[PDB]
């Protein structure tokens, strides 16, 4: 589980959004894997803008942040899951890392800020969704 909050806008895992997020939606997209909604309080993150491939994120399984070399944002092959079947994912990065079903949420971060939460694992790789080039998220 996990979230980013920066303004008034709660990001989550589109598979493991609430009724209250689905009751105050602003946007959603299955094939990414994301769904934001809004909020009442504002929140302190702030979104990376860059094309870093280094950073860290945190692994719930384990209780640590980890520093990891990742993909560009690309369109991935992702086996079926709990929450989806076996279909292309897009806008996900890879990185080598620990990462069971309940670290989705987790957030990846760079110098600049987040860069995307965990949304994949399996075979001792991890896959973050990014959210960097949402730059709706920085205003209104
Ligand atoms: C944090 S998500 C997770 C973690 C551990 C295990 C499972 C998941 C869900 C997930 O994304 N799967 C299902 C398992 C799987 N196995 C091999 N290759 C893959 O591409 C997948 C994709
Ligand atoms: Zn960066």
């Amino acid at each position: 589980s996990g979230a980013i909050y920066v303004g008034n806008y709660r990001v989550v895992n589109r598979h493991l959004a609430t009724h209250n997020d689905w009751a105050n939606l602003v946007w959603e997209d299955s094939s990414r894997d994301l769904l934001v909604s809004s909020t009442t309080a504002q929140g302190c993150d702030t979104i990376a803008r860059c094309d870093c491939q280094t950073g860290v994120y945190y692994c719930s399984s384990r209780r640590k942040h980890y520093p990891v070399s990742f993909s560009k944002p690309s369109l991935i092959f992702v086996e079926a899951s709990e929450y989806y079947p076996a279909r292309y994912q897009s806008h996900l990065m890879l990185a080598v890392g620990h990462s069971e079903p309940g670290d989705c949420g987790g957030i990846l971060r760079c110098q600049h800020g987040v860069v995307g939460i965990v949304s994949t694992g399996g075979n001792g790789l991890v896959g973050f969704a990014d959210v960097r080039d949402l730059l709706w998220l920085d205003e209104e």
